[PDB]
């Protein structure tokens, strides 16, 4: 009995093992998730400081303009000039429209890689499964050998410690399944957290449009105003 008392224990510190390397494996797949997640927002930052920047560079035209509408003389030179600023905001408002599309592939490109490491996840989840499953199949045959040699109540000591050593196994498993559907959990609270960062770059750049506009609209109530007199 005591030889098949050690061999089980064995096996039972194989599978909290086995459990254990399974649940590194989880938590490391969820600090690449997090650093998946800080990347994209570094990226959606400094997509916002470019979309500022844009601005800034934009409206300095625009209030030179502005300026030359102040000193200017003809209606032509007028309709030329509120052309010219129609123009520069043209630009602008596309290359915000191209960053923004950066953006949405890079949200995209995150979320399929969140999918892919929680697919690794979930297979490799199976093959610590069936890894324990022949474990039992081990302790199943050398019970059948201490039987098919020795020829009542031992035989019942070991067929309750098999069945014990068991249900560990399926307490370890369905801790692991916890753990993946834990996991799971923080990658779609990641790309939510992300995808209202990609909602709040779109805002600033239609904010900053806006503003734009009252400039153009501005330096039009300006040229009329030298238009009258």
């Amino acid at each position: 009995y005591k030889q098949m008392v050690q061999e089980l224990e064995k096996a039972r510190d194989r599978m909290e093992k086995l459990y254990k390397e399974m649940v590194e494996l989880i938590q490391k797949a969820i600090e690449l998730m997090r650093k998946i997640f800080q990347e994209v927002k570094q990226e959606v930052e400094k997509a916002i400081e470019e979309m500022k920047k844009l601005y800034d560079e934009a409206k300095k035209k625009i209030e030179q303009m502005i300026q030359q509408i102040k000193q200017g003389g003809d209606k032509q030179k007028m309709e030329e000039l509120l052309k010219r600023a129609k123009e520069e905001m043209k630009k602008v408002k596309d290359k915000m429209e191209k960053l923004l599309e950066k953006l949405k592939q890079i949200m995209q490109e995150a979320k399929q890689k969140m999918e892919k490491l929680l697919k690794q996840l979930k297979e490799e989840m199976k093959k610590m499964k069936e890894k324990m499953e022949k474990l039992l199949k081990e302790m199943k045959q050398r019970m059948e050998e201490v039987k098919k040699k020795m020829d009542d109540e031992l035989l019942e000591k070991i067929k309750k410690n098999i069945d014990d050593l068991k249900k560990i196994a399926e307490d370890l498993i369905k801790k692991a399944e916890e753990n993946i559907k834990e996991a799971k959990k923080i990658a779609e609270q990641l790309v939510k957290r992300a995808k209202q960062l990609i909602e709040k770059a779109k805002q600033v750049a239609e904010e900053l449009i806006k503003k734009i506009l009252q400039l153009i609209e501005k330096a039009k109530e300006i040229a009329e105003k030298v238009l009258k007199g």
